[PDB]
């Protein structure tokens, strides 16, 4: 239930989403990215219908990474109707993320 998103479809999937969007920026050789991927997976399940959860491979999608100043991975952005309302980098614990997310819903 986590949507993998590329440069090709970022605008429709994220910017034009009717629901708030959590965007997990990641790349293949990221241990910390691997650490929170199942955490990101559970979030989509628990926020289903309320928050959309997506992932973006920064290695293969450098254009979106550049547009939103992704300086490191994993980087989590919360989108609310086309704009960034929260930002968080690093492997974050699930309940801490839900705490951060809940503040913009
Ligand atoms: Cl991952």
């Amino acid at each position: 239930s986590v949507i993998e998103v590329t440069d090709e479809n970022f605008e429709q999937e994220v910017l034009k989403s009717d629901k708030p969007v959590l965007v997990d920026f990641w790349a293949p050789w990221c241990g910390p990215c691997r650490m929170i991927a199942p955490i990101i997976e559970e979030l989509a399940k628990e926020y289903e219908g309320k928050v959309k959860v997506v992932k973006v491979n920064v290695d293969e999608n450098p254009n979106t990474a550049a547009q939103y100043g992704i300086r490191s991975i994993p980087t989590l952005l919360l989108f609310k109707n086309g704009q960034v309302v929260d930002r968080k980098v690093g492997a974050q614990p699930k309940e801490a993320l839900k705490e951060r997310i809940d503040k913009h819903l």
